[PDB]
């Protein structure tokens, strides 16, 4: 599924991400934009042999099981393929665990390098939410 911007904002909000662990909705939308381009099917391999999955690019070394990642912990107790679904529920539930783990949204390197400290409310401008 490639979400529209306001489409994703509405879904994230319904699922309880606006202001989760203090991160505004615009932070989450900005993260998804630069992590996945709003595409639930996005996958990208990393050097440690893990892969990032779905609209928030959740990693297979810590968080989900993909069956091919050394050192994998599957802390979200989920197959990584479930993070590619058009229904964002599983990605949101797992993102809530990630952002609660100690270092907030800094886990998301595209968020960190492209969203953090910027005018993130711009990502929800024009949306009816």
């Amino acid at each position: 599924k490639v979400f529209g911007r306001c489409e994703l904002a509405a879904a994230m909000k319904r699922h309880g991400l606006d202001n989760y662990r203090g991160y505004s909705l615009g932070n989450w939308v900005c993260a998804a934009k630069f992590e996945s381009n709003f595409n639930t099917q996005a996958t990208n391999r990393n050097t440690d042999g893990s892969t990032d999955y779905g609209i928030l690019q959740i990693n297979s070394r810590w968080w989900c099981n993909d069956g091919r990642t050394p050192g994998s912990r599957n802390l979200c107790n989920i197959p990584c393929s479930a993070l590619l679904s058009s229904d964002i529920t599983a990605s949101v539930n797992c993102a809530k665990k990630i952002v609660s783990d100690g270092n907030g949204m800094n886990a998301w390197v595209a968020w960190r390098n492209r969203c953090k400290g910027t005018d993130v409310q711009a990502w929800i401008r024009g949306c009816r939410l």
